[PDB]
This record gives C-alpha cells, sequence and structure tokens, in this order.
C-alpha cells in the first residue's frame, strides 16, 4: 500500500548473521517509501565524512545509492535505494577512509529488514 513506514533492519558482516561493525553508523529504523509497487528505503548514516561511498545490489550489479540530503552540523547524511523482497538479505558495499587514523578499507556487507518489528 503507497505510502511511507518504519522498517527495522541490520546490517550484517558478509555471509555471517553476525552484527557488522557498519551497523553502529546507521540509524534503525530506515523509511520505506511505497510508490506504486515499488520499494524504496531511505537510511540515515552517521559519521558520514567517513563513509565515502555506498553501493547496493540492483539489477545483478552494485549501484551508488543517491544521497537525498545531508546535514554538516550533525556529520549524517541520508541515501536512498530500492528494495524487492524486504525478507530477503540485501547486498551491499562500503567503502570507509579515515585519514587521522589510516583506516581505508571497502567492505561487502548484507542488510536484513525486520518488517515485523517495532
Ligand atoms: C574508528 C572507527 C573504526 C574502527 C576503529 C574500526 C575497526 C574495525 C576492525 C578492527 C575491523 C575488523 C575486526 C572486526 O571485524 O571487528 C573492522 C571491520 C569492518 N568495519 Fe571498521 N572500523 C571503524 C569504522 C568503520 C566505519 C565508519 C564503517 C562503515 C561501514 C566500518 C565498517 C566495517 C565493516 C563492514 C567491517 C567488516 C566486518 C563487519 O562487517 O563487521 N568500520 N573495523
Ligand atoms: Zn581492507
Amino acid at each position: 500500500k503507497d505510502g511511507q513506514y518504519d522498517i527495522a533492519f541490520k546490517v550484517l558482516k558478509d555471509k555471517t548473521e553476525e552484527i557488522s561493525m557498519m551497523n553502529q553508523y546507521v540509524v534503525s529504523p530506515a523509511r520505506l517509501t511505497v510508490k506504486d509497487g515499488k520499494k524504496y528505503i531511505a537510511m540515515t548514516l552517521k559519521n558520514s565524512e567517513w563513509i565515502t561511498k555506498f553501493q547496493t545490489e540492483k539489477n545483478g550489479g552494485f549501484a551508488d545509492a543517491k544521497v537525498v540530503s545531508e546535514d554538516k552540523a550533525a556529520n549524517t547524511r541520508v541515501v536512498e535505494f530500492e528494495a524487492n523482497d524486504l525478507f530477503a538479505k540485501l547486498n551491499a558495499k562500503v567503502k570507509v577512509d579515515i585519514d587521522s587514523m589510516n583506516y581505508h578499507h571497502f567492505y561487502d556487507v548484507q542488510i536484513q529488514f525486520d518488517p515485523t518489528k517495532i
């Protein structure tokens, strides 16, 4: 049903049921927008300055999520991407850069939504 909803989720370490380090840097619940058969997720990233790339799987490939807003003062931003089956794991990729702590990596993670959770 068309509209905007809260949706809880967890970020999981690649190919596991373990909570990813990344989970610390996203806000749950996300906002799910349902619009004529399609589902979009708007998700807030914390420590935005550090997260230099964020991609999700779509059409067999990986695509940069759209940045729909940034809050420079809070150092957060909101990315938006499409989801299909809210009960299935969604593959994602993230690139992290922290110059001062010489931390420069990219990773694969899965996102797992839980439509039933409040
Ligand atoms: C000062 C900040 C950070 C520190 C000290 C740190 C430290 C670590 C360490 C030691 C690991 C490998 C050991 C482990 O799995 O716990 C790791 C893995 C990982 N980190 Fe970082 N990290 C930091 C920031 C971030 C940020 C901002 C992200 C955003 C995505 C991130 C995402 C990940 C991911 C996806 C992994 C692979 C394992 C997993 O999914 O849990 N980290 N981090
Ligand atoms: Zn690495």
